[PDB]
């Protein structure tokens, strides 16, 4: 069942409605392409979770009392507080988002162990669970190659598994053997697996990652943006923390990383904000030298792109998005969405934490992964009830930086992000009705192609076709 | 149905869960009086709509930017500027909240007559479609005995009517001519009904009352708290206006009233917030001497109790609250909790536009009145789920304070009140499922009685108990 | 010395100018009343510090999480245990204001002496070192004659004392001998006898004062706008206290009165907001009495009519009200306008702690009191550039009640209010500019007379010709 | 009146705290005689920079509050889009959380382009502006490309008084391209107000000039726009064919010559945090598509690029408020007050300009030799001696020559009072100047200072020095 709110509604803000008609113009004006639709012509907003959430009074309210000072605020030692006590590090520095930490530290790791181990940039090669659209980007831009050494079960939509984000520890193991450790500059941990489905990922298994890189003196950096909600699958799935407070684990769990890089957009709550933290003296040396290139990339290191007084709401938000409450209704909700669409015959990834992922290649089986059946599916989606939703296939993986080819995809999904405490279970209802015409009409669906293709993270401003 | 919200959510407040057993204990050291209870031993807080509700953001910007001059505010004009264009009334002055801007307008009123036409105080009445509380509190406070004119379909439950709300014609002219009309100061409009269940009025009752009125020469207040929803039901319900607008059928409604009063915490939405306001500079006069009277119980009259971005956040409120989509959406919800309630047997009075309104008399047949059944129900789904609600019966109706015996009830009902944006239907779902072991338990639930009685408005804070 | 401000201005609100033309036809249409004159027709609007100043980034914040519950709210709470702290007080009752506390524990007060001591309402006077023009009102309305007992130096312009707002101990004690103490309701202890010019009231005439009021067993309310300047007066003047703090000596303070009604739009700094407050059990009494009036005048009594925001904001404006370096910056403003006028040749009450009180009857000696010296003056001052005050005076005096003729005034005084934190020095220095001009013309200002006059509060709504 | 009356009120305040002497020099010692690492909390009044520090209206605090935080196409971007629009009438529009981030984006993709185009050398190109901002020319340098600063001679002469010292030197703007060779020219940087030069204005015949000679070259000329309010306000009082036109006019006109703008909208646009990076039209339709495609990269999504809906919201009125002509008279008039007061001590400055008052060290510390950055060591002893928190603008952050390696010659040490807007009151400017009575009387004794760790990339920001 859908759980009750544990909140009451304080402010809100209205949207509007549109005609099939329009949408189907608009749909076509934007190249086939929700990203590039406008949001006063979307009801239902599922693009992403990432920064689209609701706050809390006490965050709404921190964000009146910051210090805006160029350096050393107040607000950043709030910030850094929280950060010492939620996850036990040391050292921190704010970024605006996501992809501003992962533009520091990625540079920054390379060239350490290039000066340290003889690191190959030519033959050099970063492992994760799973790399977001942007880590991988920053990666390959940087010359650095990626593999992502997930389980067997990751992308089985059919079968049930505790844990899909988990880390295939053999794959990993020989591939740093095959690569050579020397060429290994990082291991990237992704806290719920996002193209897995918002998987989650085991203490036990990241303890035994941490293990390997240990051995092989990898620097392990944990993406944390849902951090939480992995938290809460570890409490629910892990026996040995089946009595575990969300605080404790996660304490416990970030003793497995040397760093953490985090899209504070998410579990934390915010609307903007991210995170790039290390967790002792020992990598004292990386935090300066993030230092000196986020005053290039975000800003003095004591803001990094962020205005006091978010820096004051992401102090607030991190424990905020702990609560367990609040994590049990929401990971409820898109329960309450994947198994509504599963009733109406629509197969999607089993619930993860912040969305339902529907199996567009087990839905549209007649169009090819080269033809982004995902894409089509969140086409056909919007033009039937104004909903917007993102591709995690094909479209998305890209293609390969040194073949020029279209890069083979483990699954075509339909990912139907739910921003956090934003919609109620009226509109999941409606999202599922939504779909049951999108189903009636699945045989249809027309593959996409391009028009226009950038050349790098092509999936956000893409336009295609047919 | 229960509609999708046309909104998305921007700010929440986490709340908290408790045991039974707390629930057992608090009920008692608050007197088996829901009132008495703290805010964070509450779930669902459904005491009442009034300054509980969400806010816009548009509304909530607009408390930024607010003259705080002790007098001449721009703040003020802006307020004073969306009631010209909103109502068409020329005069306006603000109140921190209703009960401020009733005991202003009622003695001023009263005097008016008295000076007027000879009213005489010891045998004066007014007369409403229906009393709130406070009205009835403060016109008895000034001496001024009250009578409710409502309709014979207002109190049947189990009878569906377009217009429950609606003041009975036939009796507000009979009575007037009983009590004479020069000891009537004042008739009060109350858009959307409260009593009678958040029933609406419609225009042509209001039109056929005013006329009533005008042939008395007796000064009409238009108790406004709910009259966007009472616009809504007009629209749905009556002919003539099927295709006007929110907007224009309120301007169409105060043709026929010579002045308003708001407790602006309702429909309007804001957690704080009154009006006073006369139509035109007929009742120039009655303005100056509200705006004489303010400066005594609220303030200086161009603020009157409101910080500046209170005015501000109002100017817009009055605006939001009227929005099409919105007005369908809050009373869809309503109508899904009463629908509920229906389905598993529990009478209620039919969906009104704030709140399920529950008929305990029908569901606690052993209770009888003087022993408030409706009360007992608020107690009773209290323990249940930490669900906290009110009653609307002859607890809050009060003892007629010349016999000063109890007052006869019309209807003992249990008041669901819903806040404004504040709950999603699986709250609803949860008050019905709550319901379900309530109505499993009528039979057992025991009347009350006072420990603790104060002499006005004693439902607030008197205290109880069983048997 | 005009001390720099111990804080960084973070909000600001644009105001605009207008021509001498101008004001000239707005004061005519205005009856000659800078209260009926509109906000944007001031530049600089001293006419009170009453919910006009400015507030601190915790304030807006707590603004930002109040619980709008309607019964019960912890933001209700959060203000009782703020009250409890600092006052010492037990029982606490918000109000939106100050005259909504006024009209609850009057009436209270009035029939509690009557059902008790068998007091006469024909014969009944309160006494106060001096009585604000609201509380007089609603005695006054309520049928109670009132009568303030300051001291002799109180009203003398031209000599200095460390505390003009003292209580005439033996003018009380008289006084109560005089009108029975059957008859005598309560004591107002005005902290910063407000008429008297902002003057403060030393803890040992407090101290004498209280015990006069047990020993007859009269209730005494403090009045509280301006308790937090009083203890910085206490703590410069009263050897006693030197080296005690703001908290220390305000807790102090307390212990001298039986209850408090407070407008928190003035100290506490908020732009809304008023307690009504009892000390301990002996009051237990009069303070469910005042729940049961709270009820029908200002609202439920857990909120009393302030939004749940507005009473977390003030649980907050208690305390950094009371801050010293803040205290001591507000109070030497005051003091460098005081003093700038006096050095162009304008006589004033010594430096109090709100504003600035020229002697219109010094500057204007050619007006008769019955004409208000000090209401010409006010309009003087706008005419010239646009800085509205007013007048403490006769015109705000009023009439006797009984007789019906003008009340006798000990002093004309032309208040220049200056809200908290919300101008400078070069405001105070064009301020001072302005009235080289006024003085210039002080012989030719002629007197006022009315044209439409309230029956009660007359000052606030009047229009004057001439 | 000097200092003008503040054409507002004061409606939030943030409370400070003081210090001891003892404590400042313990402080400015575990800093490394580097203002830029002491704590918020351990200065009174902080000059440090008036980017993101000012205050804001009551309308830019309403307007943070109904931001559509939507990822894409979100209205909020509209807004701002919309304000671009009237205020610059650039169609284009791309949000960036601020300056930086703007700059980030268009200088590779404008370095491409004309080598892509016509055949630019990236091992010879040299950009060229009145003056770059550190962190302009650090993102041209880090991306390969030299910089020369072509301002008037005398722009730098703190002892003569000129109208424009932000002006291009135009003969040797044109000599440069001719010495380097337009196709090795990517762009040019108009720095409204030259920042270096000491917050001085840039008239807009000069700016007409300029113009005239890129379109000829067919370079990309970028306006840096901080503080272009400001700019406009000194066209106004001094540029003849102006007198009587309004900010807004001066600034429309003043944008027809660039083809596009980076700004850095925590100065002038009022705001804690936001920046833009917009093309004027059509014919540079294609350097925006690719901003756009760089913007998801270093940024975030084009349409919001780092900053949230209600930062838009709040810009997007930013823009405006800062342009108000009171407002703008009150700001330099300010500014105005300190550098007067400061000259009447004996304390040298660059004339008044729009943002800050620039100290000559040079002229205040004789005795030491640019190389031991006496700008910098002035700044440390400001701080010891009343809590007051400047930046240097000398030689400590001009930095090395990223070829030679050896450190660049500097036209001036100045220290840099930076007055944040409408956040200290006149009060605040008597303090400082009371404070340099004290700096000055001991002027003789400040000793140089010399690096003890030293960043390869914009060192002065977390450098760390001690005495020499
Ligand atoms: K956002
Ligand atoms: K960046
Ligand atoms: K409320
Ligand atoms: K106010
Ligand atoms: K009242
Ligand atoms: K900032």
């Amino acid at each position: 069942k859908h759980l009750p709110e544990p909140f009451r509604i304080r402010v809100i803000e209205p949207v509007k409605r549109t005609t099939r008609a329009y949408r189907e113009e608009a749909i076509i004006k934007s190249g086939m392409n929700p990203f590039l639709l406008d949001s006063e012509d979307v009801f239902i907003d599922l693009l992403t979770d990432s920064g689209t959430g609701a706050v809390t009074q006490s965050m709404q309210a921190a964000m009146m009392r910051g210090d805006e000072a160029y350096s050393g605020s107040r607000s950043y030692y709030a910030l850094a507080e929280s950060v010492k006590n939620i996850f036990g590090y040391q050292y921190t520095i704010p970024t605006h988002q996501g992809r501003g930490a992962e533009q520091i530290y990625i540079p920054v790791l390379i060239k350490k162990r290039e000066q340290e181990k003889g690191l190959d940039r030519s033959k050099m090669v970063a492992f994760s669970n799973y790399f977001f659209d942007t880590t991988q980007g920053h990666s390959q831009i940087n010359g650095c190659t990626v593999r992502n050494v997930y389980i067997k079960e990751a992308f089985d939509t059919g079968v049930r598994y505790d844990f899909k984000g988990n880390f295939d520890l053999e794959g990993l193991e020989r591939g740093i053997e095959e690569v050579g450790p020397n060429n290994v500059p990082y291991i990237v941990a992704t806290i719920t697996s996002n193209s897995a489905g918002g998987q989650p990922v085991s203490l036990a298994n990241l303890k035994a990652m941490y293990s390997i890189a240990k051995k092989y003196d990898i620097p392990v950096v944990m993406d944390s943006a849902r951090f939480a909600e992995n938290a809460y699958f570890i409490k629910q799935r892990e026996a040995e923390y089946k009595d575990w407070t969300i605080e404790q684990i996660t304490r416990e769990t970030y003793k497995y990383a040397d760093m953490l890089a985090m899209s504070a957009k998410k579990d934390a709550m915010v609307p903007m904000g991210g995170l790039l933290c290390m967790k002792d003296d020992s990598f004292f040396d990386v935090y300066t030298e993030c230092r000196t290139l986020c005053v290039v990339q975000e800003g003095f290191p004591t803001y990094g792109g962020l205005e006091g007084g978010a820096m004051e709401r992401l102090a607030v938000g991190l424990y905020d998005g702990m609560n367990l409450d609040w994590l049990a209704y929401r990971i409820a909700q898109v329960q309450y969405l994947v198994d509504g669409l599963e009733e109406i015959g629509v197969v999607c990834q089993q619930a993860g934490g912040h969305a339902a992922f529907v199996d567009a290649g087990k839905l549209l089986p007649h169009i090819p992964a080269d033809q982004f059946p995902a894409q089509a599916l969140a086409c056909e989606l919007y033009k039937v009830a104004g909903i917007r939703a993102v591709e995690i296939g094909s479209f998305l993986l890209g293609r390969d930086p040194k073949t020029g080819k279209q890069l083979p995809c483990p699954a075509e999904l339909l990912r139907l992000t739910i921003p956090r405490a934003t919609y109620t279970q009226t509109h999941m209802d409606f999202i599922i009705e939504a779909f049951k015409h999108v189903k009636e009409n699945a045989s249809n669906i027309k593959g996409l192609t391009f028009t226009y293709e950038p050349k790098v993270l092509r999936h956000f401003t893409a336009k295609l076709k047919e």
